[PDB]
């Protein structure tokens, strides 16, 4: 019990470290996973999430995060400790100039949920998840409209 | 303080067992899990604002709707986060059934789901449901848009 209240304070320090890096620093964010840690956006147009596997692929796609999202931040973190001291829950929202290749540069905000799942200290699991339709229209992409006329309102 | 607070997390998990466990014509009392001016809602839209529904008895109202476009419903592998607020709790799930809205092909829709459970007086003030839309719109036959990859390395 003492070993699981020590996890989830470290734990939870890892959190507050990964949503509070920005700038330069997110060059070495993938310090923060195991060898075999695991983070990416779980919510996409396809349905399947878009996971970077490997702390060594998560360094290098730093380099393309920085490039398509060069001055994101999190912003109104809340970090939700759980009864699993190697899960943490976090509740923010996101904001920064989207530079996605053959689109124009737009401002992306969203609202986000990460999940943190932790292995020995480090992130094992990291997964986002926003509504991807405020990302369609940062990038000047059209959103559908579910029609609401049949709908009680 | 603890005690207090130890008492208010035991209970408010069973209401959100009780919420996630919910189904069929059982869905027509769920409002009563509510305070009065509870909310419950889903968060992510087409439109990026939530689509709330305030009250226990306009949720109760809704609750007829939701039978109609949803007939058959279900959450799955239900998993419920205790928070280190005894009145927050996160349950990640996936939900599946039948989707039967108002002038769409009648479809099958599921999704994964992350919801929001936050507690007064032990009945739920505010309940919020996050997915991925775009999963609802290929339930309902709408073309979902794509981003193009084409230089967008993983
Ligand atoms: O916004 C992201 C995203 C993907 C993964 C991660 Cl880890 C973070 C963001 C998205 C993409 C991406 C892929 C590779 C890359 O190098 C940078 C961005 S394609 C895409 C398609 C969507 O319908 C929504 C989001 C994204
Ligand atoms: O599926 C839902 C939904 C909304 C609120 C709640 Cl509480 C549950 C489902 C959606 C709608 C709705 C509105 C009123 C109603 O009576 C039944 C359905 S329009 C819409 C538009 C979207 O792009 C995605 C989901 C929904």
């Amino acid at each position: 019990n003492r070993a699981q209240v020590a996890a989830r304070q470290h734990n939870r320090k890892i959190v507050e470290q990964y949503m509070h890096t920005r700038g330069e620093a997110r060059l070495k964010r993938h310090l923060l996973f195991t060898e075999d840690g695991v983070g990416g956006l779980w919510t996409t147009d396809s349905g399947q999430p878009i996971a970077i596997r490997g702390r060594e692929k998560l360094g290098e796609h730093a380099v393309w995060s920085l490039q398509c999202f060069p001055d994101w931040v999190w912003t109104d973190i809340q970090i939700f400790e759980t009864q699993d001291p190697n899960w943490f829950w976090v509740e923010c929202r996101g904001e920064g100039a989207i530079v996605f290749p053959g689109y124009p540069r737009g401002q992306y905000r969203n609202h986000f949920l990460h999940s943190f799942r932790f292995e020995n200290g480090l992130i094992k699991e990291q997964r986002e998840f926003m509504n991807p339709c405020e990302q369609f229209r940062s990038l000047g992409i059209e959103v559908p409209e579910v029609r609401r006329d049949g709908l009680p309102s």
